[PDB]
């Protein structure tokens, strides 16, 4: 049986993927780049703060100074951090709190595999910190999503092999990172966005311990 579940945060635990999209789109438009729509944003889900800004600049074949790049990333983060101040336990996605409780009752380890430097603050806002056996620090890994490093680090932090873990993700980059770690991915979203080659569920109510067992067994 699987021995750990490795959680993405934004778009899996709560609706902060929407917040990141709105913030990046506002930033892009301030600098005169209008291509950041929902379809383009599928390429930004899972990707780090600096990598996201670079993808937006590259979309428009735009170059900025190193000083301006740093300011833009900070500006977006400052806006996003203001956006999330009122996040609360009421914003936890359907199924997620009960899943965490059921995993702990069954002695299955729980680790955060998020790229977000705002992850710890968000888990505290949602009264979820006490469910987590480890939080992988994204500043410590040498490579970010779609590289598998963050999922590998999360598994190691709870003493479990990636091959005996399930990863939960809403992003193209993150699904690839789970695949390359050795863990089993279960995606949440549209197969049109996430692929027809892994198990995908339409919303997080589907993330029950019963279903995770169903998928693991086959
Ligand atoms: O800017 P932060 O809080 O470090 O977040 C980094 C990344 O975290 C990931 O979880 C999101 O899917 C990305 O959209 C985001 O860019
Ligand atoms: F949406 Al994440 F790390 F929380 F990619
Ligand atoms: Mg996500
Ligand atoms: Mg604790």
């Amino acid at each position: 049986m699987f021995k750990a579940v490795l959680f993405d945060l934004d778009g899996v635990i709560t609706d902060t993927a929407e917040y990141h999209f709105r913030a990046w789109k506002a930033l892009a438009e301030e600098i005169g780049i209008n291509g950041v729509d929902r379809q383009f944003n599928e390429q930004l889900k899972g990707v780090s703060r600096e990598d996201s800004l670079q993808k937006i600049l590259d979309l428009a074949d735009k170059k900025v100074s190193a000083e301006e790049f740093k300011e833009l990333a900070k500006r977006k983060n400052d806006n996003y951090v203001k956006m999330i101040q009122d996040v609360s336990p009421a914003d936890v996605y359907p199924g997620i709190l009960q899943l965490l409780k059921d995993l702990r009752s069954n002695k299955i380890k729980i680790a955060l595999a998020s790229a977000s430097k705002n992850g710890p603050f968000l888990l505290e806002r949602m009264n979820l910190t006490g469910y987590f056996d480890a939080i992988a620090d994204p500043a410590e890994v040498a490579a970010s999503k779609p590289a598998p490093d963050i999922f590998i680090a999360a598994a190691h932090a709870v003493g479990v092999a990636p091959s005996e873990s399930i990863g939960l993700e809403d992003s193209q980059a993150g699904i690839q990172a789970i695949k390359d770690s050795g863990a089993l991915p279960i995606g949440v979203g549209r197969p049109e966005d996430l692929g027809d080659d892994i198990v995908i569920v339409p919303d997080t109510s589907h993330y029950t311990l019963e279903f995770l067992k169903e998928v693991w067994l086959q």
